[PDB]
């Protein structure tokens, strides 16, 4: 399914080239502009453990998920990944534990050493 496709075909968008954050563009966005650190960003997303034991959606409250980019308000893989996206874009990310919740995890919700998968739609981004 979606996670395996990203494993075998996804682009490694880490600085370190450690395959910690892999990305496939599923729908192309508008213009050339991607968000800057500190930009207010607006998304819709679905996410899951790659196990599939826990699943999560902004769609399951009909209201976009909003955060300031590059401030570590979200896991590192999102600050990396959403920074590569254009307004209108839909992307898939597959994320190793080092760029998500690590060896500590986030119990009881996220186990130790969990791999995560997200589908993300970048709706909009606005300056600080
Ligand atoms: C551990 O707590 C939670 C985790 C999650 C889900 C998750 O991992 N994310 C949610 C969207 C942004 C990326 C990432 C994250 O940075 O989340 C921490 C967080 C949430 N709100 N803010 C501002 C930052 C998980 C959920 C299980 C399936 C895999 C993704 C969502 C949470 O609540 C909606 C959450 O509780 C706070």
């Amino acid at each position: 399914g979606a996670p395996a496709t990203v494993t075998e075909q996804g682009e490694d968008i880490t600085s370190k080239k450690d395959r910690g954050v892999l990305k496939i563009v599923k729908r192309v966005g508008n213009g050339e502009e991607t968000p800057m650190i500190g930009d207010k960003v607006y998304v819709h997303y679905k996410g899951k453990l790659s196990n599939g034991k826990k699943f999560d959606s902004s769609h399951d409250r009909n209201e976009p998920f909003v955060f300031s980019l590059g401030k570590g308000q979200v896991i590192k893989a999102w600050d990396i990944g959403v920074a590569t996206m254009k307004k209108g874009e839909i992307a898939h990310l597959l994320i190793k534990p080092e760029y998500a919740y690590g060896s500590a995890g986030s119990l009881p919700k996220i186990p130790s050493n969990a791999t995560l998968f997200f589908e993300i739609e970048l709706l909009d981004f606005k300056g600080e």
